[PDB]
């Protein structure tokens, strides 16, 4: 167990000067602040802790307000006193999801600086797939020593208590316990990271100056427009309505739109063939095969979707809304993705329907303020022209070095023909294609994407592994050094441990050498992303102009940028995300505006 005698509690200016003293003069130290709500925007700061040195460790009680509280420093004066270590560059601090504290600091006008060392980001670059990134996780992992939890202190379900109402000598178990092993996994880990310089330059100039960007970016939030959603909201009613009746009206009775209940025995018992189809989903879309003649598989299919939307993005998102802001703030999720992609959650941006007319409508909802404009900046298939470098492939570098669809220039080689004449169904195979290749996808599941029989799929691959010669060199060398040393590196030094690439099982082996082709594209993708982030933030925070950084999806990022800018601030976003990334990798990059993300996407 911790007492309270592992801890000091701070009570008094004398003693947290004599820390402040220690703490400038200390190599490294590690910070936390404790607050009263996970909302960072409208949070309030109960407290803060330090550790200058394994088991040395305080907590500074600031606005604790429980019945008959002692005496704590003000806030105020608290802060007054730490501003200056905390805003000094030179004072290097260590914290687990520092991105959190610093959007604390800056409820208060304090900009954090010196963020060194995140030991989430430390973990999540050692090995990605290791297991979970957190400090009660990471502190069972590396110390065998399992920290108090916040449940513990605070409680379970609606009854729970903010930290503001938890006494002050449990409050500073919970806080200084953070700090403290904050710091001794930091030390543990740190020695790690240099035993190699790719995973080093990656953590080093890659995920640290991330840390705040993802911070600004996720406090500027996004414009949304309620109404907009609300009317589509109402509407998407009335269309679930008139689906219904339409789907009654083609047979006869009522029932519900669910599979291996209600429709196999309308479907087939009218004519068809037996199985149902899974909502295994993205490679045999049963009902989806029969829209293409059959009705009302057609209308079944379109309700689903429909009745999905609404109540993940139609119904939420104007629930999401801050009342202290008035905008809608996403959580980015740094140490998630086995690849080093952001994830994104409430709401998860990722998951609009892009090629979709609903999904447009969704974007519609996401609006400038008076007098900006919504600008949108794309990679144009980046993960594709990763692959052509990759691969050495004079003819795929080509296609992009003349500015040529690929797509099309793909097909005009595979089957031979001029590409002005080019078809769009050989398009559209040869689009199956090419991003089969990336996720590594077997021949026969490009034959189920293609609705072509298998070996017809097969010859396919065998044309297109012949004029492009340096793409197979690829996909077996890769599949060769990840079975001989267990992982495989993007561009920037980036890895990810295979460890059933030599698993002795069927399928779960042949998971882990499509990870093998995929990884090194996806993750060289991640990081140019986030190396663009880390440059145009750093020339908005420099030059000060009138555009903000709101999201991160996919490929993109999206700004708010001023009305009378445009011009000048599209020129200086595309030169920032073309120029000052990677220049080996042959990248393109479109930028469009509009009144709303959907206009300028
Ligand atoms: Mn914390
Ligand atoms: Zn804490």
């Amino acid at each position: 167990m911790i007492s309270y005698d592992n801890y000091v509690t701070i009570l008094d200016e004398e003693t947290l000067k004599a820390w402040i003293a220690k703490l400038e003069k200390a190599p490294v130290f590690a910070f936390d602040t404790e607050t009263d709500s996970l909302d960072n925007i409208s949070a309030n700061l109960v407290g803060l802790s330090f550790a200058i040195e394994p088991g040395v460790a305080a907590y500074i009680p600031v606005a604790h307000d429980y019945l008959d509280a002692p005496d704590q420093i003000s806030r105020e004066r608290a802060l007054e006193l730490l501003k200056p270590l905390l805003e000094d560059e030179k004072a290097l601090k260590v914290g687990q999801n520092l991105k959190y504290d610093r959007g604390i600091l800056a409820n208060y006008g304090i900009e954090l600086r010196g963020i060194a060392f995140d030991t989430m980001l430390e973990s999540y670059i050692l090995n990605s797939v290791a297991g979970r990134h957190d400090m009660d996780s990471l502190a069972e992992r590396w110390l065998k020593h399992k920290t108090i939890t916040f449940e513990e202190i605070a409680g379970k379900g609606k009854n729970q208590l903010t930290f503001n109402q938890i006494a002050l000598e449990e409050a500073g178990r919970y806080a200084a316990e953070d700090a403290d092993v904050t710091l001794q996994l930091h030390l543990k880990m740190w020695p790690d990271l240099q035993k190699h310089k790719g995973p080093l330059n990656v953590f080093e100039n890659i995920e640290m100056p991330l840390v705040p960007v993802l911070s600004r970016i996720e406090r500027n939030g996004v414009k949304i427009d309620p109404k907009v959603l609300h009317n589509h909201s109402e509407e998407l009613t009335l269309r679930l309505a008139e689906l219904e009746k339409k789907a009654h009206e083609i047979a006869g009775e009522e029932f519900n739109l669910s599979s291996t209940k209600q429709l196999q025995t309308i479907l087939f018992e009218k004519q068809g063939i037996k199985p149902l189809k899974k909502t295994p989903s993205t490679s045999e879309e049963v009902l989806e095969e029969l829209a293409l003649d059959y009705p009302l598989p057609k209308v079944i299919l379109e309700y689903r979707g429909l009745a999905k939307l609404k109540s993940t993005y139609t119904d939420k998102l104007p629930l999401m809304i801050n009342p202290k802001t008035g905008r809608v703030h996403t959580s980015y999720h740094q140490a998630v993705t086995a690849t080093g992609r952001l994830s994104s959650t409430d709401p998860n941006l990722q998951n609009i329907p892009v090629r979709n007319e609903e999904g447009r409508r969704i974007r519609q909802a996401f609006i400038a303020p008076e007098d900006y404009v919504i600008v949108s900046a794309d990679y144009s298939q980046i993960e594709l022209r990763i692959m052509a470098h990759l691969s050495r492939d004079k003819g795929l570098l080509t296609a992009f070095a003349e500015g040529k669809d690929i797509h099309r220039a793909t097909a005009a080689e595979v089957f031979g023909l001029p590409l002005e004449t080019v078809t769009s169904e050989q398009r559209r195979s040869a689009k199956a294609i090419n991003f089969g290749l990336i996720y590594g996808m077997s021949a026969f599941g490009l034959a189920r994407q293609l609705n072509i029989p298998r070996k017809e799929a097969q010859k396919y691959m065998d044309l297109y592994f012949e004029r492009y010669p340096g793409v197979l060199e690829y996909m077996e060398r890769t599949r060769a050094q990840a079975k001989e040393q267990g992982y495989v590196e993007t561009l920037d030094g980036r890895r990810l441990y295979l460890p059933d690439i030599k698993s002795s099982n069927g399928a779960r082996r042949a998971a882990a050498e499509r990870a093998a082709i995929n990884a090194p594209m996806q993750g060289t993708a991640a990081d140019i992303i986030k190396r663009a982030m880390i440059a145009v933030d750093a020339w908005l925070q420099a030059e000060q102009p009138r555009v903000r950084m709101i999201m991160q999806v996919h490929d993109e990022l999206v700004f708010e940028v001023h009305k009378d800018d445009v011009d000048a601030v599209a020129k200086q976003i595309h030169q920032l995300m073309e120029n000052c990334t990677r220049l080996d990798v042959p990248l393109l990059v479109e930028v469009g505006s509009g009144e709303n993300w959907d206009q300028a996407h």
